[PDB]
């Protein structure tokens, strides 16, 4: 019984920042392992930041490695996505995701590694 709700997206300036927010509520003792992917259109859902149970660890795909920041808040159970120096090509469908299992040595990169997810928010990033 795990729900996720990401925020914060919406209409950005080219060169701009914005920072997403997912929230995730379960009562149990685990500190989810989670992610950011995006599908952008046109193309397939993909992976773009990832950090697991204590934010120890993160994974970033593409020029997220270069612009974007992947962060956890444990006393709040919420994560967020940090990106900065947007771009239009960075005008997507924005998603979260949740796994009970933590990881160190293998980034669990694919979409199926993710039973949870939530709802995406709109990023539009205009000049
Ligand atoms: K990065």
């Amino acid at each position: 019984d795990v729900q996720l709700q990401a925020s914060g997206g919406g209409s950005v300036q080219t060169g701009g920042s914005l920072r997403l927010s997912c929230a995730a509520s379960g009562y149990s003792g685990s500190r989810y392992s989670m992610a950011w992917f995006r599908q952008v259109p046109g193309k397939e859902r993909e992976g773009l930041a990832f950090i697991n149970d204590d934010g120890s660890r993160t994974h970033y795909e593409g020029s997220a490695k270069d612009r974007f920041g992947i962060s956890r808040d444990n006393a709040q159970n919420t994560m967020y996505l940090q990106m900065n120096g947007l771009k239009p090509e960075d005008t997507a469908m924005y998603y979260c995701a949740a796994r009970e299992s933590t990881w160190w040595i293998t980034v669990p990169l694919g979409e199926a590694e993710y039973p949870y997810w939530g709802q995406g928010t709109q990023v539009t990033v205009s000049s």
